[PDB]
């Protein structure tokens, strides 16, 4: 056990209790360093009700340094690259050690509400939500079944 470590578990002890809506995440039961996380496609967008997991890795400099969050579920999001990182200044040069899991996973579940990012990880979707907005529609809504598959498996 280690500063980082201990922080974590009162991570983990805020998202067993009070656990932010549509937002769920916990640590494998053997390495504190490695969390799973999902984020529920939220309410009224074309996202909605898809189970989209996700992937935290932690170092011993938390929460001083942010962890590595990616996506494990296929995405179309102009904030969401192709290997499944995000784009958020939160994540990067604005991070602050008051920020913990719960407030990450708010953050990024933030941005399915608000598909508008100055400079796009996904280019096609940026373009598409603009120009073509019944496709883009139409391909989210293919990612929203596509983590529902996963499930199944």
């Amino acid at each position: 056990s280690t500063p980082a470590r201990r922080r974590l578990m009162r991570d983990f002890k805020r998202m067993k209790e009070d656990a932010p809506p549509g937002v769920s995440a916990s640590p494998l039961p053997d390495n504190v360093m490695v969390w799973n996380a999902m984020i529920i496609g939220p309410a009224d967008t074309p996202y909605e009700d898809g189970t989209f997991r996700l992937l935290l890795e932690f170092d011993e400099e938390y929460p001083n340094k942010p962890p590595h969050v990616k996506f494990l579920s296929e995405m179309f999001h102009p904030n969401v690259y192709a290997n499944g990182e995000i784009c958020l200044d939160i994540l990067q040069n604005r991070w602050t050690p008051t920020y913990d899991v719960a407030s990450i996973l708010t953050s990024i579940q933030s941005l399915f509400n608000d598909p508008n990012p100055a400079s796009p990880a996904n280019v096609e979707a940026a373009t598409l939500f603009k120009d073509h907005k019944s496709q883009y529609v139409k391909r989210v809504k293919e990612t929203v079944e596509k983590s529902w598959e996963d499930d199944m498996d």
